């Protein structure tokens, strides 16, 4: 059912970059880029929560061809145009430091993949992944924590949840639940896909709530820039009464360190009813309702 592994590092499946478009506007912290490739050609299928390894050309400094790079597909299976012809990826260039060799580096896959040209053929692998899918139940709750580039396998399941075209395309999966996304990202401009996902959260007040939480603009409680975290705890009463719902999914994805503020707030909520988090957690975990992807 699930696809898996149509096209594997020894003989990748060669597409060609279509589009490459800015997602940080004017006034943002680094670069982000939407990319989507074309599949004809190939049998490259996907779906939703998916990933897909990008093998960026040349060597690493001893001289042995450069390995694959994950990336978490952010396009529904049918595509951003919803024709079944494409697949896109939501892709920040790494920079860093000085303190590493040299004075700034650039991360080697993603300033390949952020600064590419349309019409250039791009070695592809995957699907991959089998941890970040969203349940078939149009019923389903879904939650998602997303901190930056983690917003990417949100965008599937909003996109297959609430696009006009996606909804006629998917007869069997009219979505009447309720999704809540919790967004950090530094800044506004910083705010990945904002008008798409704000016109969502009008059109659907209630199926889907926005929850933003940008550092360089607000501050928690305690004085410090806000987090993702902050938000989770302001709302950990709300977002544990949902999580106590046999038909809600949770979905965290972003920086590993996201997880250790999210699991305090959670099981601060938890424990007013008597609940050990850590436990009713690892039950979820194991009912295939707690979804995890950090890097
Ligand atoms: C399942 C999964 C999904 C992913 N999805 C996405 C996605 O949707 N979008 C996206 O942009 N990325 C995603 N990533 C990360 C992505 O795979 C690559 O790791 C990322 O693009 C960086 O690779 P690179 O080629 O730029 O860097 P490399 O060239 O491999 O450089 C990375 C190396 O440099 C060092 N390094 C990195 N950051 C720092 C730092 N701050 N300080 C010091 N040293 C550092 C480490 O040694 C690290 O191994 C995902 C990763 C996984 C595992």
């Amino acid at each position: 059912d699930v696809p898996v592994n149509l096209y594997r590092p020894n003989a990748p499946f060669i597409g060609k970059v279509i589009s490459n478009e800015p997602l940080v506007k004017e006034g943002g912290i680094g670069i982000v880029q939407h990319i989507k490739f074309d599949l004809t050609g190939g049998n490259l299928k996907y779906i939703e929560g998916q990933s897909i390894g990008i093998i960026p050309p040349g060597v690493d400094k001893n001289g042995k061809p450069e390995k694959l790079r994950l990336y978490s597909i952010a396009s529904t299976r049918h595509g951003d145009d919803v024709d079944d012809k494409t697949i896109s990826l939501c892709v920040r260039q790494l920079e860093y430091k000085h303190p590493e060799s040299g004075e700034t580096v650039y991360g080697v896959c993603s300033t390949y993949l952020t600064h590419i040209e349309p019409g250039s053929e791009v070695k592809i692998t995957g699907p991959v992944g089998k941890e970040m899918l969203l349940p078939d139940d149009p019923e389903a709750n879904v939650i998602m924590l997303a901190g930056g580039t983690g917003i990417t396998p949100m965008r599937t399941y909003l996109w297959r949840m609430f696009k006009d075209a996606e909804r006629a395309a998917n007869p069997e999966y009219q979505f009447k639940g309720f999704s809540w996304l919790v967004f950090g990202v530094p800044t506004t401009p910083n705010i990945l896909y904002k008008e798409e996902l704000e016109e969502i959260q009008q059109k659907y007040p209630d199926n889907f709530r926005l929850t933003y939480a940008i550092s360089r603009e607000q501050k928690n409680p305690q004085g410090g820039r806000m987090y993702i975290q902050d938000r989770v705890a302001e709302h950990a009463d709300q977002l544990w009464q949902l999580i106590k719902n046999q038909k809600t999914h949770t979905y965290i994805c972003g920086p590993p360190p996201m997880e250790e503020g999210i699991d305090a707030a959670l099981s601060a909520a938890a424990a007013k009813e008597g609940v050990t988090w850590s436990d009713y957690q690892k039950d979820l975990k194991k009912a295939g309702r707690w979804h995890v992807e950090t890097y």
